[PDB]
């Protein structure tokens, strides 16, 4: 007889959010710039957020 | 007599929100800007947000 | 005797919002530009969102 | 001037997978 | 001048992955 | 000059993962 139990209940209430800026001054091997300017604004809540 | 159980509910109210710029200035091998600028907001809510 | 459970219920309410800019400003081998500008307002709720 | 790009890859995703995502092997070994 | 980038890659990912992901494996192996 | 970049990677990345990641092994091998 063997009758193990495992994970028997999984619930995920989950989620993923990119912003990416991969190379916007581009380039590897000869690149030029005169301003690069970052003012961005991020106002995240994760988890548990419920009002009730 | 071998018999297990595994995993037996699952559930997954799960998202993937992605806002990507994949080389905006462009380039690998002669690459030349001015003026880059970034002022991007984000508000995001991630997880369990349920009113009730 | 065999007879094991796996994964007798999987209930996804998944998604997936792709907002892509691949190479606006173009290239490999030669680029030029002036002005680049990022102005993104992002606003999701990702997860269990249930107003009940 | 000489400029070479060789065999490059550029890649964007955005993805989302749920559920069963993995294999099951069975195998009971007989007798 | 010479200029060279050799098999270059440049890879942006956003994902989400949930629930079984990982693999079963049984295998009991008999008497 | 020359000016070499050979096989770069550049990887950006945000992921999530959830739920069952690991393996099950069961192997109770017999008598």
């Amino acid at each position: 007889v063997y009758k193990p139990v495992d994970l028997s209940k999984v619930t995920s209430k989950c989620g993923s959010l990119g912003n990416i800026h991969h190379k916007p001054g581009g380039g590897q091997v000869e690149v030029k710039s005169e301003k690069l300017d970052f003012k961005d604004r991020v106002q995240s809540k994760i988890g548990s957020l419920d009002n009730i």
